[PDB]
């Protein structure tokens, strides 16, 4: 695949490959509370995750993923914009190099300092993930802001987990986690259709975005910045940053629950 978040390989680089990049619903994009629009259609959102679905986290060399059985209804999604129930498969994070700047959306042009992203997969239409990913409805991804200020106590697992999956493809198991848990208190969201934000870059995201951010301390965001991107035995190349830059709406519309 050969892509990354350097200069020779990045996000500016990537339509080279991948020509959707260049697409009309790519993602993210900056949410301008002015230009939102209330939809009285929407339900609230509604996750109920079976902490036994836990199952391993992996360096994957741009980013460290958190899995989850995906075989059966246990850990699911439902309310929102759908109408079907979405299969929770995982979890991952996205931060710059800077504590202050690193998310991937950004709201009336604000950059927060990283991002949680919460994937499921429609199992009421596909037949498994792979299916799914480049399909309309195929995805849905909850986006949670994160602003930089109090350590956050329930990012602590994740946290010590950490130290095993040091090195590019480096997995360890990793059980008994409900994820609602890093979710804020308030589940009010906006809503887009969008991609994913890295490559393969498919159109296929229906975007949750919570309005309500979450903290995070600066030696926390230090934590993620210490993972390698190389294999175990060659030289320490840091994950620096994983975030790409926004991209034009191109007439789509961002829906607010609220
Ligand atoms: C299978 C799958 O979800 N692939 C991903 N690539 N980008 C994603 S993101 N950052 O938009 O959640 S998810
Ligand atoms: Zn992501």
């Amino acid at each position: 695949p050969d892509w990354g978040y350097d200069d020779k390989n990045g996000p500016e680089q990537w339509s080279k490959l991948y020509p959707i990049a260049n697409g009309n619903n790519q993602s993210p994009v900056d949410i301008k509370t002015s230009e939102t629009k209330h939809d009285t259609s929407l339900k609230p959102i509604s996750v109920s995750y079976n902490p036994a679905t836990a199952k391993e986290i992996i360096n994957v060399g741009h980013s460290f993923h958190v899995n989850f059985e995906d075989n059966d209804n246990r850990s699911v999604l439902k309310g929102g914009p759908f109408s079907d129930s979405y299969r929770l498969f995982q979890f991952h994070f996205h931060w710059g190099s800077t504590n202050e700047h690193g998310s991937e959306h950004t709201v009336d042009g604000v950059k927060y300092s990283a991002e949680l992203h919460v994937a499921h997969w429609n199992s009421a239409k596909y037949s498994s993930l792979a299916e799914a990913a480049s399909k309309a409805d195929g995805l849905a991804v909850i986006g949670v802001l994160m602003k930089v200020g109090e350590a956050n106590p329930k990012l602590q697992k994740v946290l010590d987990a950490l130290q095993a999956i040091k090195t590019k493809g480096k997995r360890a198991p990793f059980t008994n986690f409900d994820p609602s848990t890093l979710l804020p208190s308030s589940l009010d969201f906006w809503t887009y259709p969008g991609s994913l934000t890295h490559p393969p870059l498919y159109e296929s995201v229906t975007w949750i975005i919570c309005k309500e951010s979450i903290s995070v301390s600066s030696e926390q965001l230090a934590q993620f910045r210490s993972l390698l991107s190389n294999v175990e035995g060659d030289n320490a190349v840091p994950m620096q940053h994983n975030n790409r830059p926004t991209q034009p709406l191109k007439g789509r519309t961002v829906r607010a629950s609220f």
